[PDB]
């Protein structure tokens, strides 16, 4: 089944993502295919699905942005259908905005149901355009037909699959302790998380023996991450991933405070020196305590 | 012996503080006697001493907000030297700069003796004005005279001391661990620690599920009162006492982010709650973690 989650939905046949159109919150926003630039934010294109609880298979998609949740419009049942952003709640009873979602008979896409309708989440007529429509429309679960299958690309980890990833990596003391703050965490290109670092001030920071040392810009780029995250958008159900670290060197006589984020492919982390926006494999610490 | 630690310099026979002049980091600034408020930050008239390895009793005198040295002018003997904020360092050979501080007669405050000249710390005439001149005088070690003796009222935790205030917190959790960042800390009043809670947005900020919530305030909470800690402050070789704990209910089934602060005393801690401003003995939650 679906794992609750963002992802940036992607057509199986046009690399067209599902797209709020200008992101815009208003009631009846079309929801659109449109172009996206891999290893990116993509601003428009990005959905948290919700599980209700004993409806199997079955999901609110909130728009991470806009807080809106896609909407069939009035339930029609009617190839053509309307698809939209629209108000609602993460748990709602509304079929409009309820999406039965499951593998098609690729095994690897997904078809995306409305439960209401029975209809499925059509791009019409397998347009690549920017802008092109997307309806609810008549369909089967099994049929191959491109324009209702969708790839769900995962861009979220789970608390677990982030302490997964920590527990894998090489540079982990024997005294090592987790602290974990959140469920759920968007993923950061390095790129975004980058900005959000020259964004922050830290890069014009002195190093200052204890009144601003490794832990006050460790800490500092935290705070600034989850700022950026509540400020960039609306939804709400999941954090951004910026891990903290404290480690000791090998000989046992330097600690350091630091930062860390997650690989593209989720399964790995990699440090960041927040004194000077450097990524690194190795940073010459163990780490004996996080929090993220 | 004085410990390393930031004070406030009280003369024994009138309520006169040692105050650097305007706070300013100009070199020939006097050092004067100057009235106070208790329970404030005072800005002008916080010192950091620093002892010298391998001699005994005897310390640098650092400005807190000038990152300035207390100086014997010239390091003269004469009975009514300037006493100056000047540039230097922490461990300077330079005697002008160097101060042996040791309990008086009445064992409770202390001579402040220039290592170079042999000459006291005396408030002239015992003048209680705001901007009586402080000078070098002669003087033994023994005597009464209550111009040349000061309270050295300690206005800093160690680590080790932040620690055992802890340590005698009611609530505590079994499985408590804490994580030390720095060595040695500010203690604020209650009015400053609100007041830096203030002016850094929290208290306009709406609580949002897991992306804006318990974890984000108290965080953000503590990179607040450090970047004002740098940006205050330019002596260099403490930090500001402000923690993050994460908590636990009695029934084990709801946990909690949230700051902490020491009492006037520095016996005990008192939390502080970030979604508020509240301050609370009891706050609800047993800590399982800390770190300040
Ligand atoms: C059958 C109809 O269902 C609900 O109205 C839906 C809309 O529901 C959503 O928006 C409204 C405001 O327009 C409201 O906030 C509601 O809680 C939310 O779920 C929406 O799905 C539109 C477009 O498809 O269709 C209906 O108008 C309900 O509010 C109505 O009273 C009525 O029961
Ligand atoms: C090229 C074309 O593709 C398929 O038709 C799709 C439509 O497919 C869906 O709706 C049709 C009825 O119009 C039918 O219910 C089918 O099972 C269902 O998947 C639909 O995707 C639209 C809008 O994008 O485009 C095409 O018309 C195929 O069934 C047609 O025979 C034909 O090969
Ligand atoms: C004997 C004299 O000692 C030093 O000069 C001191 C001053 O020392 C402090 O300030 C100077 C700049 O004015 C410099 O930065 C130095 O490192 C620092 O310790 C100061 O104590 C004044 C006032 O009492 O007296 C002297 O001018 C040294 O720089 C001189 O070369 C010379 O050795
Ligand atoms: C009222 C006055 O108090 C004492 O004299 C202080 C001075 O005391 C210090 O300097 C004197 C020499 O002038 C002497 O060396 C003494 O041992 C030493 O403490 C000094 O504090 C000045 C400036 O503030 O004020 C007074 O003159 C006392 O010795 C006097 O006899 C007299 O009672
Ligand atoms: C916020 C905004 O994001 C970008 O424009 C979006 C646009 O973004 C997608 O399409 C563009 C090309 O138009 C690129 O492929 C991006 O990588 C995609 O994410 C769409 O979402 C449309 C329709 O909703 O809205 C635009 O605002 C970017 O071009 C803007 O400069 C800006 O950063
Ligand atoms: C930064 C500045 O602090 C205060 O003025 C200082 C002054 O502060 C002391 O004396 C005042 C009365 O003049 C009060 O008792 C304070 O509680 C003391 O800390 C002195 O340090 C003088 C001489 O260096 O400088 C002034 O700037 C305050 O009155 C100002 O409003 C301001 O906040
Ligand atoms: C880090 C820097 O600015 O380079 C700065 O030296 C610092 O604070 N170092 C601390 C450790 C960090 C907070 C992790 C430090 O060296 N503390 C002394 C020992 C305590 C940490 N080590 C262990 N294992 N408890
Ligand atoms: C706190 C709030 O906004 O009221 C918010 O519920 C929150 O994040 N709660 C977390 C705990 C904090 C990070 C301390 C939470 O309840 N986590 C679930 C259990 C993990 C924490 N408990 C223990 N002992 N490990
Ligand atoms: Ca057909
Ligand atoms: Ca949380
Ligand atoms: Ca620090
Ligand atoms: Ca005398
Ligand atoms: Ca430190
Ligand atoms: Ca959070
Ligand atoms: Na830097
Ligand atoms: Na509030």
């Amino acid at each position: 089944s679906l794992r609750r989650g963002i992802y940036h939905i992607e057509n199986a046949g046009v690399p067209s993502a599902i797209d709020l159109k200008d992101g815009s919150s208003s009631d009846g926003t079309p929801i659109v295919g449109w172009q996206f630039t891999p290893d990116t934010i993509n601003w428009h294109q990005l959905w948290l699905a919700e599980p209700i609880p004993n409806v199997a298979d079955t999901f609110t998609l909130a728009n991470l942005f806009s807080g809106t949740y896609m909407d069939l419009y009035n339930g029609s049942s009617e190839a053509g259908t309307a698809v939209n952003g629209w108000q609602g709640t993460a748990f709602t009873t509304n079929p409009h905005q309820l999406w039965t979602i499951k593998k098609s008979s690729d095994g690897t896409s997904y078809k995306i149901q409305n439960y209401g309708s029975k209809t499925f989440v059509d791009l019409v007529n397998g347009d690549s355009s920017d802008g092109a429509k997307i309806a609810g429309w008549t369909g089967t679960w099994d049929e191959g037909n491109p324009h209702q299958k969708w790839y769900f690309n995962r861009m979220s980890v789970s608390s677990a699959e982030a302490q997964a990833a920590i527990a894998r990596n090489p540079h982990i003391h024997g005294t090592y302790r987790g602290y974990i703050l959140d469920g759920e965490y968007l993923v950061l290109p390095n790129a975004t998380f980058t900005q959000i670092w020259k964004d922050s001030g830290l890069p014009g920071s002195k190093w200052r023996e204890q009144i601003y040392d490794c832990d006050d810009f460790a800490i500092a780029m935290k705070a600034a991450v989850g700022k950026w995250g509540a400020d960039s958008w609306k939804a709400n159900g999941f954090a951004i991933f910026c891990g903290v670290m404290l480690g000791v060197n090998k000989a046992g006589d330097a600690a350091h405070a630091y930062n860390f984020t997650l690989t593209k492919d989720h399964a790995d982390i990699v440090f960041f020196e927040p004194q000077n926006g450097g990524y690194l494999n190795d940073i010459g610490y163990d780490s004996y305590m996080a929090f993220y």
